[PDB]
């Protein structure tokens, strides 16, 4: 459980962002922005190569979700949970040492099929070669 730093201000970013745009709860699709805002992260620059970019991503948004009801402080959805939870699991068990990263993070979003997170990033162009490519990067 040793988060990267660039996995924090990634969470922080996409927690700041559901706040930002008024939404009721925080969803996987805040842990994808939060990655793409924080940006500096291998897999940041990865998404931004495919055509993965904030801009797109917060349109793609609108195309899924008026809100004026949502509280201060948006709640992670049960999606988002069982993405950050997979994250832990996959690195407690890669029997290897190391922090986990926003790869873990992005493929926790990615492991979620029923989530916002997945189905923007395969509306953008990510597919599994493209999750195969990240989780090979995640161990170089
Ligand atoms: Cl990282």
């Amino acid at each position: 459980p040793k988060w990267s730093a660039r996995a924090i201000k990634s969470l922080a970013m996409g927690e700041l962002e559901a706040r930002k745009l008024k939404y009721p709860s925080t969803g996987t699709e805040a842990i994808l922005m939060g990655i793409l805002v924080e940006g500096t992260s291998t897999v940041a620059k990865f998404l931004r190569g495919n055509g993965v970019t904030l801009f797109k991503v917060r349109d793609e948004t609108l195309s899924l979700l008026m809100y004026f009801f949502s509280p201060e402080h948006p709640p992670l959805t049960e999606p988002a949970q069982k993405a950050i939870a997979w994250a832990i699991d996959e690195k407690n068990k890669s029997d290897v040492d190391g922090e986990l990263t926003t790869a873990y993070l992005l493929l926790g979003v990615w492991s979620q099929k029923d989530s916002a997170g997945r189905q923007i990033l395969e509306k953008l162009g990510f597919n599994e070669d493209k999750a195969k490519e990240v989780e090979k990067s995640m161990n170089e």
